[PDB]
């Protein structure tokens, strides 16, 4: 049965106007800004940008890779396909 989402968690993330995009649930850095409550850091694949989300945009990524894992003529996408399979866990700073 699922738990709450977690540091490393991979998934597809939703937000307004794009696709449903290959991202990762990220820690916080010491020191670093932390995101709204109930709000989660989403570090998006390919972009290596990130936005402030909750679970209702959080879809896990072995169940939704099928619906969502295809490519996508968006900026940023085709690469970010590639990270979540090949090197998810990598440090894209």
């Amino acid at each position: 049965m699922p738990h709450a989402f977690k540091p490393g968690d991979l998934v597809f993330a939703k937000m307004k106007g794009y696709p449903h995009w290959p991202a990762r649930i990220d820690d916080i850095a010491d020191g670093a800004v932390k995101p709204p409550p109930n709000k989660y850091p989403i570090f998006f694949f390919g972009t290596h940008e990130t936005a402030f989300l909750g679970p209702k945009d959080l879809f896990p990524y072995d169940k939704s890779k099928d619906k969502y894992g295809k490519p996508n003529k968006r900026k940023g996408f085709n690469e970010g396909l590639w990270e979540i399979q090949n090197n998810p866990h990598a440090s894209y700073s």
